């Protein structure tokens, strides 16, 4: 199955009180946050939100899936941007819901690059943690997966 | 998983990055309220220096599920004054050649037994990132120690 962590390589943890509101750090300090609410939401947008930190997360994961993939098929790839769109909003239920699209750009035929950003999008760990809940939007070169 | 339940049906709020992952990798969001460097950590084969994706899903989460915490207990004039949470994120291969993550967060919360347990019940419910991960994470929530 493709969601069990059949053995942890690498565990981290982090502590929130304020919410959106507030300070979060990782437990060892190497990750320190000030949170505050986008203008969107009726905040200032003096700092970074959940909604910011998964499209950084996302993206970073989805390129370094990209760039795994590549290695593993000996395809010489410098770089892999992957631009990652989060958007939020009601689901109908009472709570909230994100949206996902991400938006790869890579120096291959396409068909090539197809076949790797797919393969990436299998492997990544956020990409099989969302899989049926987000139907995210991939992208290669321009190109709708 | 539930597709209803994880659509948007309207947006609040959007917001985009662009990363250019590996090592040594870099991340903003277009406003720039957020620039980070990444590194893959050390037990991954990396030099641990910089942030990483799973660092950013347990800050993510934490303050997400701090924050439903927080709403829900508004919403019930139930006093808190803060929801002190703890994500605990692991990662690991799955049985099918890809990765996956393990979530655990546990809350320390002014509040106990059964009402505690409906209230962080309903933060999990409405908390996004629960319902993006529902059915494929087994989140383990727990409230004070205890799970919920």
């Amino acid at each position: 199955m493709r969601n069990k962590n059949m053995s942890t390589i690498y565990q981290t943890s982090a502590t929130a009180s304020a919410g959106r509101n507030g300070v979060v750090s990782t437990e060892d300090k190497l990750l320190e946050l000030n949170l505050s609410y986008p203008k969107e939401m009726g905040g200032s947008g003096t700092a970074t939100n959940p909604e910011q930190l998964f499209a950084v997360g996302y993206a970073a994961c989805f390129s370094n899936a990209i760039l795994h993939v590549a290695r593993e098929a000996k395809v010489a790839l410098k770089e892999a941007p992957v631009t990652a769109t989060v958007g939020i909003g009601p689901n109908g239920q009472g709570g909230f819901a994100l949206s996902v699209a991400l938006a790869a750009h890579i120096a291959l035929e396409d068909e090539q690059a197809r076949q790797l950003v797919t393969v990436a999008h299998q492997v990544c760990p956020y990409s099989n943690a969302v899989r049926g809940n987000i139907d995210v939007q991939v992208s290669v070169n321009g190109l709708a997966l």
